[PDB]
């Protein structure tokens, strides 16, 4: 599980700024990367967009979940968001 | 998306307690029973296989699905986009007697 | 089980290359056009220029939109397929 | 992604304890599996049983090839099937002991 609310970092929306709606793109982003080779590695989340965990993801929610669950079992949900977020990240990077 | 306690109807409830070796207990045998219906190609049709799920054995989401759980909700998601939880309990136990007739 | 070879209709590639910003290619918009339409609650109910590899078009989503229509309609697949980018790209 | 495969000569065996027809066992196992926290990790494929990748997987064959994929991106199809394998027998290995 992901949390309510959630924002990216900073770099983040400066890359989104770089590359619709910011959402969709944090959808479509996510995607990209996920079946990219990158992965997560252990972050501050100081982003001004913070939007409802429904708002971010939408429909693509059940998704993401399953897939951080599948690419990372070891993480409990404390990371989660920053997997997700560092996902979009390189998913934006890579547009 | 799904509710937090969950019934089948007594026939199928009574069909996964008959699955017994390959033993297998229920809640497994529904597992098993849920990904076999969905790799076919059997879909649910809320019109003409919605059942009553009068179920002795009501059972939580955890305990039902187990590691099972997220990937259930996906495939009852993207399968039946229209439904909610109210109608999705019934798209679950669909699949799941379908696919314990086809197990046996 | 999508052939190697497949194109779009003459509206959706003209829809697809007004998709230009927020720098995009044809076959980007389509995978865009794809997930958004399929993220939404669209299904397909049964001339374009643009003929490419089935690599060309999907990349990295070859085999999640090759699950995806697996699970939503277990050949008429390419009209499947492109009827979901025509949902997606007007979206 | 090879066009035919088989497991171990030992995964065929715990198939053998688990006693319903094997390739279907496989595609549960595979999947009770790689829902766990199980991972692959570098076993020889000396399988009485060799099949079709389509008669193994058959309608799951998208499904197992995207989470093969998802999983383990670096790989190409040699050590695919050795991912397939360690998954179908750590599944096997699941479904016995519950």
């Amino acid at each position: 599980m992901l949390p309510n609310r959630m924002a990216l970092s900073r770099q983040t929306e400066d890359q989104l700024k770089k590359l619709i709606t910011p959402n969709i793109a944090a959808r479509l982003a996510f995607f990209r990367s996920v079946e990219s080779e990158f992965r997560y590695s252990p972050k501050k989340l100081d982003g001004t967009l913070v939007l409802d965990k429904i708002t971010w993801l939408g429909e693509t929610l059940q998704a993401t979940e399953l897939v951080l669950k599948m690419l990372y079992p070891q993480l409990e949900q404390k990371a989660l968001i920053k997997a997700w977020a560092a996902h979009v990240e390189d998913g934006i990077a890579a547009l």
